[PDB]
């Protein structure tokens, strides 16, 4: 698994891959994802 699970802003990288992005939607949490590049 590359960029998945929960993502954090306080954290950086938010997941571990810069090509991936953190999607904070939970008013209290976000989630990591690794789209195709």
């Amino acid at each position: 698994a590359d960029c998945n699970g929960a993502c954090s802003p306080f954290e950086v990288p938010p997941c571990r891959s810069r090509d991936c992005r953190c999607v904070p939607i939970g008013l209290f949490v976000g989630f990591c994802i690794h789209p195709t590049g």
